[PDB]
């Protein structure tokens, strides 16, 4: 028959005990602003088609970051305008500033704070362990309020992560695809980036929730501590799932699928094989000896786990030893 129903552990039923306005985002109806009022300064790379530039806002010559919005469906830009709005003011979450149009092109574009992000790339070969957990902390922040605002951000990834090393800010960054979170509704499982593709992604689960980004955030810290980025290195969407399979086992793979009964593509079954489920201590060698404790791999391995629904949530996640020593006592 078809799949079992799930349904998310936490925040489950929030959308529906606000106002229809908050989820409701194909009857919002933006404010295009000119976007003359922001002249443009630098282009800054967001990928081969992604068009974002540096600007300044002559209004009070502050700066400011324009995202012109590829040619895509009003409805998504409706989406991404209402969720950066009933985020804005989240912990290390973007700040929407405007949404503008050129005057000639009538080219919808988002304009957002300017953070003096360093790429990753060259940023994790130098991040310390205090580190990795202060700023793996503060994007749990972010994903537990965006997550309690019922919003998931299904596209958790290091290049959607901007840091400011010197001042140690972190800020979540594009919402494009993310969606409102609604009880036993089935989601398109063509988002996030291969690398960090959920296992229900990959076996065409739909009724998924907010521990996507969950699963995302696993294969970061992974990444981070054993050094080896991405962690999970698929050639492909098959392949994918082939690589976590070599970790997490095959034979745990194939009894989330019963759980859930989930009809796996016969074509998995030609490239999976068997695998035994490896021992995270495995992974450590002497580059990465450094950066792997005892509470590291407890938390890792309570989140990169094919059941969704055991992952550990933000919170919990939060609340993990691991997180110790960048817990801060309450101010005031
Ligand atoms: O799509 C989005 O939601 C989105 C939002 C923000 C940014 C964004 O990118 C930056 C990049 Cl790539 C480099 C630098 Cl040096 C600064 C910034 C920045 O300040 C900034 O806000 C990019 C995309
Ligand atoms: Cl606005």
């Amino acid at each position: 028959g078809p799949a079992a129903g799930s349904r998310a552990r936490v925040y489950a039923e929030v959308n529906s005990l606000r106002s229809r306005e908050y989820w409701d985002y194909e009857a919002h109806v933006p404010s295009w602003g000119n976007q003359d009022g922001y002249q443009l300064v630098r282009k800054l790379g967001r990928g081969k088609y992604s068009e974002v530039f540096e600007a300044i806002n002559i209004t009070n010559n502050e700066r400011v970051v324009v995202k012109i919005l590829k040619p895509v469906k009003k409805k998504k830009i409706k989406r991404e305008v209402k969720i950066l709005e009933n985020l804005r003011g989240g912990t290390n979450i973007i700040k929407l500033i405007d949404t503008v149009k050129d005057p000639v092109s009538k080219t919808p574009a988002l304009v957002f704070e300017y953070i003096n992000n360093t790429d990753f790339k060259q940023l994790y070969q130098i991040l310390t362990d205090f580190d990795i957990r202060f700023y793996m902390y503060e994007l749990l922040k972010a994903l537990d309020y965006c997550h309690s605002k019922g919003i998931m951000h299904r596209d958790v990834k290091p290049h959607n992560v901007m840091i400011d090393h010197q001042q140690k800010k972190l800020r979540l960054i594009d919402w494009g695809l993310a969606e409102f979170y609604h009880p036993a509704q089935e989601y398109n499982v063509r988002v996030a980036s291969r690398y960090f593709k959920g296992p229900e992604l990959l076996v065409d689960y739909q009724m998924y929730d907010y521990s996507l980004d969950m699963w995302s955030l696993g294969c970061m810290l992974a990444s981070m501590i054993f050094r080896r980025e991405p962690f999970f290195h698929g050639q492909d969407n098959y392949d994918q799932l082939v690589r976590i399979a070599k970790v997490l086992g095959t034979e745990e793979l194939y009894g989330y699928l019963k759980k859930y009964h989930i009809d796996l593509d016969p074509h998995f079954n030609d490239i999976l094989g068997q695998h035994s489920r490896k021992r995270w201590e495995n992974f450590i060698h002497s580059e990465n000896r450094h950066l792997v404790s005892p509470e590291a791999l407890d938390l890792l391995d309570k989140l990169l786990r094919y059941d969704h629904q055991q992952r550990l949530t933000a919170k919990e996640a939060m609340e993990h030893p691991y997180f110790y020593p960048v817990v801060k006592e309450q101010s005031q």
